[PDB]
């Protein structure tokens, strides 16, 4: 109807059309780009993003332990007795400490002078924690003294310096901001997972989890590493051989170690990693590692006549059924997908990957030959049944 | 021994260890954050940004064309029929046109006073594709003239007025920086199905594709919608039910449509988007429509006695093994998983999609028995034929 019609053109599309948002209004305002969602895996992201920065520490040699501690009011605190952030004056006239809580692309890691090898590389990760908290604070022991920090909604307080003190490292305590978060409900069990993941692929660190909101206390420490991953993951899956598959290479920039043993069961457990990062979509080590696999099964079935030179090859995901791996990657340049992380990158640890699990996967199934034989059975005997059953339908 | 030891202590970790990067040097660093990868995933990711861009002017309703060129030099060419990118100056004092190409988060999708549905929304992707080339050069039409402006690793030149026109529009030609990227050789196909699919979410759109380096043309165009786009997926798969199932659902700030068949295959075929851009990895809308799916299957088999009382339900694998679907969400505000796009992160999203699927999945069921029989059937043959192989595993 003519009463309907609105004077509802669009608005002129010109240059005061085009905003600049600060680094921290970016992280406020697009926050997926940094933690993926607002809702439960987003959150969690700021105690990956703190606790990365310990396992950086350690994994340089400095720190030995990490505790954290959800506190009774929902904030997060994890310490480490790493080398502490540095609070001397940055070149830019702010505490260092405050550079990085405030300023994106700011850190220690990108060269490898301050971490040789660093799930780190983008200089981000504390600024969001910060842009995404009512509060953060940091206690870092350096210079033979205690020093004190805060943000309040992300800004700045006063740098205080208190006691005296021999100890080095960092606390970091957040309040998630309720404003951002659909929820600020961490769950336990998912935070003991993450720990877990990253005792097994440390096995020199200890890491305490505590959580004080009203199972609440866990100790992650695992000097068997990654065989004893493997373990963990099969626990419950009835392993079909007796042995645990475990081997590493080195290159230039580049070392891959890689657990593995097949089970009973019908699901692909396949777990990789780079620098401890848990790389969830997997990327570059994890296709060098499919393609050797498949690759070292189809020839050592072929050459043992377990497979009919008629029949079809084994697929990946044939062979792969009942597969419990871990791929732990050290990379000296890591490239990550995005500030999550959930791929890694690098074009040359494919035929890294490749080139080791080829040498190391094909001596291993031709010095076994009785768990050989009941890995390929297992890849035959299911893809057979499956063909059958598929051909019955109707 | 003695002569092997080295003055190899590490360097001292203090405020000048903190480094700052610029924005486009931190994209030159980091490229991996931006584009995944500087192997072929990443190269690609140059086009996708800029057609991108260009699809959201037709999503806006402004252009109703787009045109991709790859030269025979290896640069890549978009043009669109939409506004044109702005060429006044900017508040900052630079051509509007300098400050998307040279700041990261600078935008005009930070709203929806310019673009009420976009792809874009983190003002970064154009400055990326920028960061990453050797050269670019734009062609504005606006204000009823040429405007030519180019970038020399990624430095802006001086903006020059050309000849008169009446036409709006955007041309985008960039060199791939080879120091950057391990390979510049874009794929055809790769283009060309990525095109496919933004014309099939977009009926009212023309893509061409041109490669002239030394298939080379091809024009994408579906008034058919999802519906087509879900006949093309099953072309090879051979439909197990005559009809191809579309609906969709609207909420505040929300629409989606969502088309459907199953085939006679062993593979899923669930393509999800929002604003068009392809969330390879899923997310909320993909994680809605799996919960309703499994629900609504599971519910009408127990109702019409096609799974036995003790039969154990069927998973969501076991129904979506030869499901064709398009997933395809608006969003006046998304979220997405990094500058890569691969999730959608929006919690409200997920109890959207899965209410609009529980309704109109179960009316389908229920009004379609024949159709709806057969699939079920496929669901539960397939999963008794699995189960029977697998216990006469030896
Ligand atoms: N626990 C810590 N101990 C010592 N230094 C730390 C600690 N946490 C952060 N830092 C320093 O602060 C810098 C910035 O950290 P952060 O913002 O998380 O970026 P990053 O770790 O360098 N990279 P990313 O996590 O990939 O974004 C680090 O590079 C270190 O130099
Ligand atoms: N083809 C085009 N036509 C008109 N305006 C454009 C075009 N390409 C870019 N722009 C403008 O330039 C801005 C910056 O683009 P870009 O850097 O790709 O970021 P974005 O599209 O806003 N967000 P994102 O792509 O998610 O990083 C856009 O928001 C538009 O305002
Ligand atoms: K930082
Ligand atoms: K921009
Ligand atoms: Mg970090
Ligand atoms: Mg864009
Ligand atoms: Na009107
Ligand atoms: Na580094
Ligand atoms: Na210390
Ligand atoms: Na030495
Ligand atoms: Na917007
Ligand atoms: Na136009």
């Amino acid at each position: 109807s003519m009463a309907a019609q609105k004077n509802n053109a669009p608005k002129e599309y010109g240059a005061d059309s085009i905003t600049i948002l600060e680094g921290l209004e970016a992280v406020r305002k697009r926050p997926g780009m940094y933690i993926g969602s607002t809702g439960e895996r987003g959150l969690h992201h700021l105690i990956w993003e703190v606790v990365d920065n310990a396992v950086d520490e350690a994994m340089a040699g400095f720190a030995t332990r990490v505790d954290v501690k959800i506190h009774a009011d929902g904030s997060v605190e994890v310490r480490d007795d790493g080398r502490g952030i540095p609070v001397e004056m940055h070149a830019t006239g702010m505490p260092t400490i405050d550079v990085v809580m405030t300023q994106l692309h700011a850190g220690g890691k990108f060269d490898g002078e301050t971490y040789a090898v660093s799930g780190g590389l983008h200089g981000v990760g504390v600024s969001v924690v910060n842009a995404l908290s009512t509060r953060l604070e940091a206690t870092v022991l350096r210079d033979g003294y205690e020093w004190f920090q805060y943000y309040d909604r992300s800004v700045p307080g006063k740098l205080k310096q208190g006691g005296e003190t021999k100890e080095t490292g960092t606390t970091i305590r957040f309040w998630a901001d309720p404003e951002i978060f659909e929820t600020t409900d961490y769950n336990f069990e998912t935070v003991a997972r993450r720990l877990q993941e990253m005792a097994f692929l440390n096995k020199g660190l200890t890491i305490e989890l505590t959580d004080e909101r009203v199972v609440k206390h866990r100790v992650f420490h695992y000097p068997g590493g990654l065989v004893d991953y493997v373990k963990h993951i099969n626990r419950t899956k009835t392993p079909i051989q007796q042995s645990i598959i475990d081997f590493d290479g080195k290159g230039p920039g580049h070392e891959v170690e890689i657990a593995m043993q097949w089970n009973a069961g019908y699901s692909e457990s396949v777990h990789t990693f780079a620098n401890t990062i848990n790389t969830h979509e997997g990327g570059t080590h994890e296709e060098g590692f499919r393609a050797a696999l498949t690759s070292v099964v189809n020839r050592y079935a072929k050459d043992k006549k377990l497979l009919k030179d008629k029949d079809p090859n084994l697929t990946g995901d044939d062979i792969r059924e009942g597969l419990a791996a871990v791929i732990s990657v050290k990379v000296a340049e890591p490239q990550f997908e995005g500030q999550t992380k959930t791929k890694l990158g690098n074009t040359e640890v494919k035929s890294f990957v490749q080139k080791i699990c080829n040498e190391q996967l094909q001596h291993w199934f031709e010095a076994n030959p009785a768990e050989a034989k009941t890995v390929v059975n297992k890849a035959v005997s299911s893809a057979q049944a499956r063909i059958a059953a598929r051909k019955a339908r109707e």
